[PDB]
């Protein structure tokens, strides 16, 4: 009903599950109930470096909706929906298979601050490296999980990934 | 379904969209989905001086539900509903037309702290002026928006405005 | 629809109404609408010492769902659902009649931190006493309310209370 | 060095030790080092309902500086100094002996909001009662302490208490 | 004692007085005692969009130390010292006289994030405009004050202002 | 001035530099000025899982004061002093050389909660592992640093380390 966005994949809707810079409570929405659940408390002393959530009405390679990191000037509360522009994607493989993480900034009607951020490489490399580091290490204390983090790909690649996931949801 | 309140306009229900004293994330509910959206991040370094939301099942002069500023001792989270007593209304005209802002305090069963606050003029003038100032200036960096702030009117006037909006919703 | 949990009473679902260590805004869910309401601001300068909420699809002795205090490492937001293991119950009588408060910790899949907490008596007595103190005094400024706090009972007793409330909900 | 205030007792300086509405970490300054110490974490699930600190260069009846509750619109950080106007005093006996807690608001030059608060009785009774309840119950789990809370006295009384304490510090 | 910085004006020391994105409590250090004071609560519903403080051992044109806005990824507590790189300066006249606010980011050794910010014009224009708006309107409710905001000047200009202020403090 | 503690090494004084569970601003005190400095913002998306500070008037093997992780129920502000009981020590080598991080809880007089924590092994293993993981990975993006984390040793070992460091500071 919220949908992936009328202008997808150029701008997409993201339902936030975890706020930027929050305590490590990992919420997740249930598709059945529509309820927000605590999936876990992260066992590592790490925090999500962006707001984190998913694009409704998408099926990514691993069967779940596409996950998105939304960089913003302030945290967005879990359960809120935000319109965002994909700027890149971090490829990674984990215990679920292919589990890429799209990186996005707010749509310009939501905040003009990130207007000149078009690809992930327009952001500081140290910040991009913090994201890679986060996914590389946040699951290290969970013995049956693992993450092998790959490379960043550009906004175009992130948009094609989203396109594929939207088509998978229609099928 | 929540409705404007069984004792409207003397006490009314307000669905909170923005918490008092919060970072400038302007959430808004969608009537279609029922989802909370990020409308924008305020471009100005301002914050809502009260909790802010709307009375369900109302149609104000500008076609939207009546907007209410709810002064309280602590912030109320977005999406929560609170029963409040109108104490005044700040008249203003903006890019949407007539866009008055009702000022309210919690109903006495919710908090007796504001029991002797009956009209807006029972609150400090500096606080009332901060509200006028907020609406006067918070949109200054958005070129196609504008606000011309008028005068405060008393609790009786605020209640009649609400009555009109409730009747408009029935029609 | 969320239900009391497939493994109830050994592990149960709790819908959080008030976050641990929060300002004293007492939210409550409405069964009719499904909306979160502000019931009141506590008139006393006290705060809930654990996350606080209820087990869906239960009818306790006083006609309401079973109330649960969920101890966790971080606050859980109101409206989130968490899977918990009961560890004890504090008996008390108040203006509603029998109003016991179950004490729980997260299920081990949610956080292994509390793995060796099996009964309430595995927690510090000073903390248990803070809970008794909270219910003893938080309503003292509300003249028509009262609480007479009894003794703690063990995890087994808490589970049987929950069982009874689940059976009452089926009937 | 900071001193009690050039306009004492009409306006006095208070060094804040505990922020209003904060987690129950009770800091205390030490006069020897000027260091801020954690005296204790409150065992009870209570919080200071006003900012709390002391007037430098005073010796109250019990040998310590005059303690002051400073009501303000926002919390003030421990170690900051604020110029305040006494509006009343709450008499109490405790394990410091014959004690008293002055109630104050910021001086008008610091915040105009409370400029019309002349005496403690200009604040809501429900809030004054919350302060009395706080001192009556916050130490109840510490059986090596006790608090017997008396009555409120007016601004003139509070100022006289302060006058004497300043005189006592001069001698 | 702390001094303006061994590498000034390329990197300078700033003692923080107000945290970025905080409640509008405007602290100020006093040079006599070294005490942090509450100067005021802002009457307006605005917040400092950067951390805000001063360069020790400087005398700007108006007689006070050089004031600096320090943009950072997280707020810095009042009283902390941070090593920063000036990137520009916002000229303004106010009730302190011919004033100026230096804009800086942390030195690269403190945070790599802003290492590519060379001049104020490398930051988003929408944010620079937010800073100008803040100074233009934050004092509007204090009719004994006024602010006339001028133009931004570049990093080289900011550094020259600082050079002169250091020289002035030496003489 | 503050000193290591009259009851050292059974209870020691720790000056807090970083609050538990805080944003990754790593403050450090300077012994020359007594000023609190921002050393860095952590490049990684990690947070200190305990309060973190040092024991005054100690010289550990590597030349610096003894560093201490203080687990507590709430964060303690930087610059505050707290009396703690050592319960263990985590050995590690890093760019400071042969390092060690003492683990402590508040003294019983400060909080009764941890009164039954005698050794590090009385705390949950999952949490001890989180501490080890923090030191193993928090500096991974700083290639001019490295951390090789060793084993936990018991309270008696921690106290002996502290004893030696105090002796070293006396000589």
């Amino acid at each position: 009903d919220i949908g992936s966005g009328s202008n997808a994949p150029e701008e997409v809707n993201v339902v936030i599950e975890v706020s930027q810079d929050s305590h490590p409570v990992k919420y997740e929405f249930d598709e059945k109930n529509g309820a927000l659940w605590v999936d876990r408390f992260l066992p590592t002393a790490m925090y999500y470096p962006c707001n984190y959530g998913f694009i409704p009405n998408t099926i990514a390679g691993d069967g779940d909706p596409v996950d998105v990191l939304v960089l913003a000037r302030f945290p967005v509360m879990p359960g809120a929906v935000i319109c965002v522009r994909p700027v890149g994607v971090l490829m990674m493989n984990d215990e679920k298979g292919e589990d890429a993480k799209v990186l996005a900034v707010p749509a310009t009607k939501v905040d003009q601050y990130y207007g000149n951020i078009v690809n992930y490489s327009d952001l500081p490399s140290s910040f991009l490296d913090s994201i890679s580091h986060f996914f590389s290490f946040y699951k290290k204390l969970e013995k049956d999980k693992f993450v092998s983090v790959g490379c960043w790909q550009d906004a175009a690649s992130a948009k094609e990934l989203i396109r594929s996931a939207i088509i998978a949801a229609k099928k």
